[PDB]
DNA sequence: AAGTTAACGCTTAACGTTAAGGGTTAAT
DNA sequence: TCATTAACCCTTAACGTTAAGCGTTAACT
């Protein structure tokens, strides 16, 4: 009933379950602290890097991180330019 | 298939451009967007952005999420490639 | 509600002069970012940034400081103010 | 500002003169009351530490003072401590409208 | 004329760096 | 004991760098 940031994913279902501080999680996966805490905090997307640094280390597919992200991408804008871009793009 | 990742711009090519026939600059055109922003995607020298992605869908009949999903598919496949061997080096994975 | 000083420098400098962000970014001498991120609200005025402003504007610095104090006490107070004030009894 | 116009005043030398020393509060017992560690309220007290919005605000509770006197207090000592180390680089490289 | 594209500038994501505010711990 | 403060880490603001997406104006077909 909403788009879920990845990064609350990464907060809730990984950070949080497995008692992980984010700059610990930054210096196991070999980034800097922004890095990982813009992201938990919700103000950073998973790059494609990331998402192989996050597979890699959590066992999890890296695929999922990506897909996490392009559905929060593609809902975000939607909400943003949907209705716009439907009013001026007949289809075929 | 060579075992190499497919860049979006040659699925808009080879199976909607060329199978309604249409003009880089006509779907440029039809998606009210700048003629350079089609081109590139076409000459593979672009990724699809998410406001590309709802456009193409909108216009040619199909998910907005197929487009996403190529997009991610190529691009996590590049970074693998570019950089996955050196990614696995020096993360160990708690376990 | 409480003005972000990003706003009152894009509607009323940028916009008074006709300049876009990446003009006063060349003109303040900092990178475009640093200019992009206070016009698109997401990054307070620094006091260096404070200066630069108030020398191309001939304005004061402390305006510039004054808009970005007030913006962040307020907000500060929405995040924490009703908790600190249930935590803290004033000195009788 | 100083009376002799040379410095800035930090707000931590407003906080222990005015109103610790005023009061006779150690930091350590400011600490207690505004619920922060005794590191903050003693970083502000011995000027290494400029004050937070928040602690703004906590102050400004337990003094019954403003809190924007504290940040008005904060912002020209920042204003004045980045002039002096920077101001005229920037003077030099921004030419004004 | 109309489609392509190479140039150029604007906006803005992601990233490492640096530094500051904060709590904790423990030393003084 | 009790207050001060050192040393250390975590979170996070500001900044330059880099690069990506985009539109515009021109060259080119
Ligand atoms: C309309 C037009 C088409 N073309 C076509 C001819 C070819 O089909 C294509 C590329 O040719 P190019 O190589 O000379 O472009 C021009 O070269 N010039 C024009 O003005």
């Amino acid at each position: 009933m909403r788009p879920i940031h990845p990064g609350e994913i990464l907060r809730d279902e990984f950070l949080m379950e497995f008692d992980i501080s984010p700059a610990a999680l930054a210096r196991a996966l070999k980034v800097s602290a922004p890095t990982v805490n813009d992201i938990v905090r919700e103000q950073r997307g998973i790059s494609a890097d990331m998402a192989i640094r996050l597979g890699r280390y959590f066992d999890t597919s890296a695929q999922f991180w990506m897909n996490l992200q392009s559905e929060y991408s593609l809902a975000t804008a939607y909400a943003a330019n949907g209705k716009q871009i439907e009013h001026e793009i007949e289809p075929l």
